[PDB]
């Protein structure tokens, strides 16, 4: 007997997946949408734990603006929503190059898409972390109000982008990506926190206080 509560993916609370040691497992609960079907528990555990890294305000306000982030083992373009992708070639690369069935991620909406697999630059596109990035997205244009086109944000996009990414196009020229990609290397680890810090001060300490940024 399945239910149809679980036809078109399973909220992460309902799942019965374990998760009561993730820090913020409660909201995380109501936020992250796993498979149906049969999946890596290590994967999706390991995307839920980086998830956890970041500020629980922050999530509690993705929750209460109704943010989703789906797990899925098949591609994007198998999702109904997403069927019109198919064979296509994505905004930015060379046709021939690339199609959308190759893109482990999309973000910027109330449901983010995240392919289990591909959390690691390189594995389908150029960020230091999938779900990180591509939350980061709906982050600031649902929770943070566009938060990349303000003056201020402008301001350290245009100071200190050029010392952090010097040899990455997409995250020098484009504020939304500066943005979502800051996010990331904020949370991902210690490490790259610290990178961050070093190269973009300013912007990290922009992150750091995201929380009492939103609208
Ligand atoms: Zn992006």
């Amino acid at each position: 007997p399945r239910g149809s509560h679980m036809a078109h993916g399973v909220l992460l609370e309902e799942s019965g997946l374990d998760v009561q040691t993730i820090p913020s497992h409660d909201v995380l609960g109501r936020i992250v949408i796993v498979p149906e079907t049969d999946f890596s528990f290590d994967e999706a555990n390991e995307t839920i734990r980086t998830l956890a890294r970041i500020d629980r305000r922050i999530l509690e306000q993705a929750a209460n603006h109704h943010i989703y982030i789906q797990l899925l083992t098949n591609p994007i373009t198998d999702e109904p929503i997403a069927r019109h992708l198919r064979g296509k070639t994505p905004r930015g690369y060379v046709p021939g190059s690339k199609t959308w069935d190759e893109v482990p991620g999309i973000g910027g909406a109330h449901l983010v898409l995240v392919r289990l697999g591909h959390s690691e630059k390189g594995k389908g596109h150029g960020s230091i972390n999938l779900e990180l990035h591509e939350f980061a997205h709906s982050l600031d244009y649902i929770v943070f109000d566009h938060i990349h086109e303000t003056d201020e944000f402008q301001a350290l996009w245009r100071e200190e982008a050029p010392q952090l990414f010097p040899r990455e196009y997409y995250f020098l020229t484009y504020p939304e990506e500066y943005f979502a990609e800051s996010f990331a290397y904020y949370y991902v680890s210690e490490k790259t926190q610290e990178t961050l810090r070093m190269a973009a001060p300013r912007t990290y300490t922009f992150i750091r206080q995201l929380a009492e940024r939103a609208s």
